[PDB]
């Protein structure tokens, strides 16, 4: 009758990840880099990618690590919601569209999945990828 539930999951992206298919991190001149959302002020363009690599048991009963996926959160949110801008973390790298705001983005703050589905992660044409990706 009463189907178990857990606490929600409020901490996703809010956009599709940046599959990495090479050996390059992901990396964006600055002033580059922040995903396209059109329900975002000028203030609010600045944030961070983050790291996230999937492991898989093989047949051989070995793990496999799959392509990393590279996930962006806007500054103040996510998993180093606690980092100021440009604080250097393997896994992290931070983007700023110029004239955004250096202050946390609270007000846009994170997904829940099962609530909101993930957005299209698209970037102004014209913006430079590292070999290995693509959008």
């Amino acid at each position: 009758q009463r189907r178990p539930q857990g606490l929600p999951n409020n901490t996703a992206s809010w956009f599709t990840a940046l599959t990495q298919h090479g050996k390059e991190d992901l990396k964006f001149p600055r002033g580059q880099g922040v995903p396209i959302n059109t329900n975002s002020s000028p203030d609010d363009q600045i944030g961070y990618y983050r790291r996230a690599t999937r492991r898989i048991r093989g047949g051989d009963g070995k793990m496999k690590d799959l392509s990393p996926r590279w996930y962006f959160y806007y500054l103040g949110t996510g998993p180093e919601a606690g980092l100021p801008y440009g604080a250097n973390k393997d896994g992290i790298i931070w983007v700023a569209t110029e004239g955004a705001l250096n202050t946390p983005k609270d007000h846009i703050g994170t997904r829940n999945p099962a609530n909101n589905a993930a957005i299209v992660l698209q970037l102004p044409q014209g913006t430079t990828l590292p070999k290995g990706f693509y959008a």
